[PDB]
């Protein structure tokens, strides 16, 4: 329908094995009242490329922040306390959040706190009247076959922490 949000974020890809490396991908994210989708970004023409994936807003169960990595690469280092910068806002994505649905959590990294806050508020908005909304979540990432919060090995494992 109408695009509520358009952003370039770092997305962690669907992990292939517990001993296969983590691929991060810079993607164009669109949010409508109906769909949340990622596209390839045509940087040269300044537009969205092929549609990489779409999640029906109704199948979303949860949206929150994630506890950030302990030793992130410079690409995801959270800067010290205290305007925009054209380069750093498409090169540094330090601020993670998770979109939980039927097939586990999708991890997205925002270049700013403000852009992450904006995305979480708007998604919480469009999912409010969902049937399957959950009251528990994993505050930490699912890394190398387990949640780092509760060592649970199922991806769609019940959240180890209750939402406040
Ligand atoms: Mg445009
Ligand atoms: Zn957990």
């Amino acid at each position: 329908a109408a695009v509520i949000l358009e952003s370039i974020f770092l997305k962690r890809s669907q992990q292939k094995k517990k001993t296969s490396p983590l691929n991060f991908k810079k993607c164009l994210f669109l949010l409508t009242v109906h769909k949340l989708s990622y596209y390839e970004y045509d940087f040269e023409r300044g537009r969205r490329g092929s549609k990489k994936g779409s999640i029906d807003v109704e199948k979303i169960t949860c949206v929150e922040t994630v506890v950030p990595e302990k030793n992130p690469p410079p690409e995801r280092q959270i800067p010290r306390r205290g305007e925009m910068e054209q380069i750093s806002i498409i090169e540094r994505f330090p601020y993670p959040f998770q979109v939980v649905y039927d097939e586990g959590p999708l991890y997205v990294f925002s270049p700013t706190e403000e852009l992450r806050k904006r995305w979480i508020h708007q998604l919480k908005n469009v999912i409010r009247y969902n049937s399957d909304l959950v009251q528990k979540y994993h505050p930490c990432f699912w890394i190398d076959g387990q949640y780092l919060c509760c060592s649970q090995t199922a991806k769609n494992a019940m959240g180890c922490q209750i939402l406040e």
